Formats: structure tokens, C-alpha cells, sequence
């Protein structure tokens, strides 16, 4: 059970997170300094980000997620974001 | 066509790679400095490892796939990874 959901109260314009796609989830690269994301401090780089509040890119193509992601973080108030935690290893 | 191959002479003894699992690929969560993909440039953080030599990985699991990337990196000589270009965006 490696899913967490993560509130941010957005009180914020901008989640600072690095988003990344290939060509059922979101990768995330990245985390801008100062925050929400690096804020908050529990969404890590190498996490897969799964739903924005109830909006869920389980079934959506990155190019719609992206813009759902995007719509609802320029709406006001939180948003809450459901995230598979990565587990890394060196090679 | 966003997939290339990126070959090391490993003449090295390691990737210098972080690769990041979860619970069709494996995501590059960071480069470590020096190399060998490091010096080498052309793998970047988020890229998807799809392949190492002639051991494909988009029907292993993760486990599996470590475990061959490893027992290769292991052997003497040149390695040869397949890469899926990643695109990034900042939300």
C-alpha cells in the first residue's frame, strides 16, 4: 500500500514540481525550492503522481493530465494530490 | 522516434544511475557525477531505461530487470542501453 495523499492548502500559485512524460501516472523529476511541493516536504523526485483532487490519470493520456493538473492548481483553494511512493536503487 | 541508444565502453564499473521503481521501463531518477552515463551526456534524469544489451525490459517486472541490469554491468566490457527520451514540464 505505497499510495499517500497529500493536502496542500495553497494559500501558493504553483506546486513547483517537475512533471515528466514518455511518449497510468505521472512521473515526477523534480522539486522546485520553496514550495507547495517542497513546502510540504512529502512528494519526493522519482514519485508518480496518480490524481489531482478527483480528477484521476490512471485512464488519461499525459497531454490530459497535464491540462487537468494545470486547470485545477490555477483554481482557487487546496488541492489535494494521491501519489505512489518510488522506491530508487543504484546501478 | 523518441527512443535512442546510448553505448558505453565501461573500460568504469558501474552506471552511475539511479533508477527508480514502482510497486513497460525503468525511470532514471538522477545521474550520479563522473560517469559512466554521466560522462557520457546523452542519458538525462526522467529518461525511461528500456533495454541493456539484448535484455528488454518492457515485459519484466522491475525486480527482474534490476537484477539483469546488474548481472550485465557486472560482465567485462561494453554496454549498450536503450532510452526513451522523456519531456518535462513544470506545474
Amino acid at each position: 500500500l505505497n499510495i499517500i495523499t497529500v493536502t496542500l492548502n495553497m494559500e501558493y500559485n504553483f506546486l513547483g514540481i517537475s512533471i515528466v512524460g514518455q511518449s497510468g501516472g505521472i512521473y515526477i523529476g523534480s522539486i522546485m525550492k520553496g514550495g507547495a511541493v517542497a513546502a510540504d516536504g512529502r512528494i519526493e523526485p522519482g514519485d508518480m503522481l496518480l490524481q489531482v483532487n478527483d480528477m484521476n490519470f490512471e485512464n488519461m493520456s499525459n497531454d490530459d493530465a497535464v491540462r487537468v493538473l494545470r486547470d485545477i492548481v490555477h483554481k482557487p483553494g487546496p488541492i489535494v494530490l494521491t501519489v505512489a511512493k518510488c522506491w530508487e536503487t543504484s546501478v
